[PDB]
């Protein structure tokens, strides 16, 4: 965890008058949020310029600005909301991995297999499919069309809870507290 | 909700890289918290010094600023946890209100009445109390020795959603979606 | 709310043993799930010869049974996830409502216009829309291809709560606390 | 993690019509919950009838039954909050541990010291202290009376997601992701 000291007290441990804690817990409304598939498209496909980039690296995330505490931007796309997309091009291989954030996947386009705790499943457009918190899950594009997905996560609100494990690769040497 | 207009555009709905929502939706740790009480009665009595101050606004929030998000100072106790405490001379009272927000309450101090959707109880030092979502609830301090309530609640958690409700004072014309 | 008496005091508020509570808070492990398109579209269809459907109702549940509570069947797609599809013919329209409850929408099929709070957009495939908690938002489906929509919300958390507040159609008297008896 | 088969289909994997979803989600309301300490001060001092009773296990649960789900006797104390009082005697260690659950701790009665990640401070009644996320902390209570803490966590909330970890004792061979099954 951590090397810290107390023995100064605990300046970080504050009590506030309930106008700055109404103040800074009251939210502006957000505007609803209209994405196109085409900017996705355009934006993942323009990941594969950078020459550092793989098929694990190749996620985009889809936000609402509005959705941020205060002034700051948001990257939900609700407030409790997580969503990102992300492409795999044929005979490219996510390995196994897991996080204690689950995910919700959706197939735009693309065919494949699903490998989650030893089971394999291929699958093909419009599928839906999920990788339960800490459950091993692998991908592997085949076909001659991209695998496009849609993917829907809380790994946002276990990290702002400062509860999201990782592991990646697989190995318990990979473990982590996601903290900075 | 809102006067608005998308005819130019949905500038705020964005797609970012995944190194970008990474670094953002990484948080720090948090060094333990420690309140003390005296400071916490402090506090309370602090708030008499204003005239213009009566038992409905006699409340102050413990906070853990570094369980804030990104670069803000926090406003809860932990992450997913708010804490506030409150202070009843003898002979006032919270008047009828409700919210869709829960509240519960520890008796540190004093005596009196809850009423909640009709019914009364007489409260005494170390009971515990909660406030249903969205019930009619109001309290009467009695006895000599101040109430001082120790209280947990969530309205930060539904104010973040933006899905917070508050009818105060009793009347449904008095209903309010608290953003702003 | 209610009509409740604490006259024979507060029988329901417990105290258990570090046993109770461990056996009843640890869950289960939930397989993995896996729907196709054609059971969803399927299921959609289905909810036609009823004569007593129209637009507003024509919605199924994509639920994995595995994400219940205790020995029970669960109703989220995922433990903290929940995930509609709903058809709405063209020329139909979903009336102007509220809730609390937040909805993220994804276009599969279809064209139509969408009203948030007196804007409108017009959707095609693969759009996605967001109605914000408690703004006023319609539907009308347009075009020849029915909408089908991929729909993800979080009613159920703020059901579990209790706090899920619905206003259905447009009014304030129709606003409703969404509890088991309104 | 999971020893299971998809040879067979997947028909944990349902569509269920609207009317069954809703009528599923929507649930009873809860009456307010009103608890008095001696009667959970009489719970923690009962469970000391029991001889392989030590520190780590002197918890009792406060619940509000009304809060579950279908019909079902609840666990928290609102739906979304839970509750917990524990009982240390002066000279009795609660060893170091983790998990990914938070705590908040109220010191009803007692005194003794609190360790987090390596800071000692000496508590004494009323006296507020959270254990973040994944620290390691111990306790040990001291003086003449029982140590009595009011304590709220977020332990069932995830043990729910199953995003759940716990740690104990310290050594992370001893990590479990808290299902039924995995320790
Ligand atoms: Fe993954
Ligand atoms: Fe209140
Ligand atoms: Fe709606
Ligand atoms: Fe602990």
């Amino acid at each position: 965890m951590m090397k810290w000291s107390n023995k100064d007290g605990y300046p970080w441990s504050k009590i506030i008058h309930a106008e700055k804690f109404f103040d800074k817990v009251i939210q502006n409304d957000t505007r609803p949020g209209k994405w196109e598939w085409a900017d996705v498209v355009s934006g993942l496909r323009d990941l594969d310029k950078d020459p550092r980039m793989n098929s694990e690296r190749r996620y985009v995330a889809i936000v609402n600005e509005d959705v941020g505490l205060g002034e700051t931007k948001g990257i939900g796309i609700t407030p409790g909301l997580f969503c990102g997309c992300q492409l795999i091009h044929p005979g490219e291989e996510v390995t196994s991995h897991r996080h204690n954030s689950v995910a919700l996947y959706f197939i735009v386009e693309g065919t494949g297999e699903l490998e989650v705790e030893g089971e394999v499943y291929s699958y093909k457009p419009f599928d839906i499919m999920t990788c339960p918190a800490w459950s091993y899950h692998a991908w592997r594009a085949t076909g001659d069309k991209d695998t496009l997905m849609y993917v829907i996560h809380d790994m946002a609100l276990l990290a702002y809870m400062r509860a999201l494990f990782w592991e990646e690769p697989k190995g318990s040497e990979n473990i982590r507290h996601m903290v900075k």
